[PDB]
């Protein structure tokens, strides 16, 4: 009774366009009279290993950028590079521009991804910005410039633009000012994300979700302390739990009558002893891609 | 690198309205000049245990059905009950009606759910119509009349309308002609779904997806026969695999160079021996809610 849920994507579908430079085609985000897209649209297959973006860009004029919205060709009247994204000024404002903002999201927070190909929406799914600043997406060639977002009432907060795949099949991108999340660079090399630490607060949130939905086998008669919990968390590459994490979990704790440190005691045994074949909300692993706010919103 | 993915929901968002009868409010689907909704919108909290729908309906006139689309009130000019859904004729065609069809989906197939409350889209997620004709959704009070759908190019095939929750937290509903999937009835009793059998063909599909994405530890040097595989499948309440299942898996088999019966040999050992702590595409359980077509579409 508890699902990984993405926001409705209608307001973002109307912002997706196709951007082509030469033989390279990817997606752009069309808001007011600007199309945002990854700068590596100007790269050929040769250039992607060590691109000199400033030098490659100087070779490109407005008319080299083919921007298409359905059957309609948009007229490019200006271009500039801001960090790792290109801003293509077009001579038409997008009539479907929603209320929007750009935000740089924190590690541990979630957002929906509208995977796109050739400017056309393909599918929607929920991601978390991991502590090592990667995401576990589903992206193929041609998906760059797909965006991640949250919706707040009727306002769309864009937080992610897709640029690349990392060694382990995880994904890296930028905010809409073109700065990467994490230490990554838009070049076709193997780059390391460090240790993939687990978002402890999100695991606790999800264990509360499990209690709300009738899954309680993992509750025990014990409690712990923050410092003693974190001694175990560390060994398992879990993020240290802080008092502010504890306060953020207040509402779920209160709704369930399970003190946060009692739930930590249960988590401690799950980490040391495992699940011995049992499941929690239909998973045999501890899920860390629901925030406290995500649990509250879905369970109300 | 492989995610549970829902279709983009924009075309369905524009079809959702609020329907209220008395103190009961749920969602309706507004296509052309008709609003489809669950008939139990005419029930009070008392009536929901053993409703006599024909008798309750005879007490209701057009003006008792409050249909609202955003700030705009729709004028109800006719109503009729078709099986478990009500059809409310309104005096305005929905300008946002997409190309659409109604389809009764087969067990084992998947679709996206646009969960809605008060006629407002809340979130989107992918479901499968299970063999016991339930789904594993995420639905609260007020979510009835939320729909499930597939998109084929620009045509929306509506296949599910939400009506109720079953003992184990799973969900039951109807097609858009108002016939339940499965043996369920729209009355507030505890009703059984039988044994929840696993969609074998979908598990195989997903194991192929795992190979495509570099997860191959579970491959072995063995093969099996259809009849010998099914002797093991049965004990685990897996669906019997048929030759037509084998042919549907052809393209994935061919793309990976793993004969379907070789993959069955691998599945056989996973069922008998378990996963011994290992994971497959980030799950410690065998996933059966991807069809062969879903894997092909996402991996291309
Ligand atoms: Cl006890
Ligand atoms: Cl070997």
């Amino acid at each position: 009774g508890f699902r990984k849920m993405a926001f409705p994507s209608g307001k973002v579908e109307g912002c997706m366009v196709q951007v082509t430079c030469g033989t390279t085609t990817l997606n752009g985000l069309w808001l007011d009279d600007v199309v945002y897209c990854p700068r590596h649209v100007i790269c050929t297959s040769e250039d992607m290993l060590n691109p000199n973006y400033e030098d490659l860009l100087i070779r490109k004029s407005n008319h080299n950028f083919l921007v298409q919205a359905g059957n309609v060709q948009l007229r490019v009247i200006g271009h500039s590079m801001q960090n790792c994204v290109l801003k293509l000024k077009v001579d038409t404002a997008n009539p479907k521009t929603p209320k929007y903002k750009f935000v740089r999201i924190q590690p541990g927070q979630t957002f929906s991804v509208l995977a796109c190909y050739n400017g056309s929406p393909s599918g929607v799914y929920q991601c978390a910005m991991r502590p090592n600043f990667t995401i576990k997406g589903s992206f193929l060639n041609g998906s760059c410039g797909s965006v991640g977002f949250n919706i707040d009432y009727d306002c769309v907060s864009f937080c992610y633009m897709h640029h690349m795949e990392l060694p382990t099949g995880v994904h890296a991108g930028t905010d809409l000012e073109g700065n990467f999340y994490g230490p990554f660079v838009d070049r076709q090399t193997a780059q390391a994300a460090g240790t993939d630490t687990t978002i402890t607060v999100n695991v606790l949130a999800w264990l509360y979700a499990a209690v709300i939905n009738g899954d309680r086998w993992f509750l025990n008669r014990f409690t712990t302390t923050l410092n003693d919990f974190n001694l175990v968390a560390m060994k398992y590459n879990y993020e240290p739990l802080t008092q502010d994490h504890v306060d953020i979990l207040g509402p779920l704790s209160a709704q369930t009558g399970i003190a946060v440190l009692d739930m930590c005691a249960s988590l401690k045994e799950l980490l040391q002893n495992g699940m011995n074949g049992r499941t929690i909300l239909g998973s045999a692993l501890l899920e860390d891609e629901f925030t406290p706010f995500d649990v509250v919103r879905q369970c109300s």
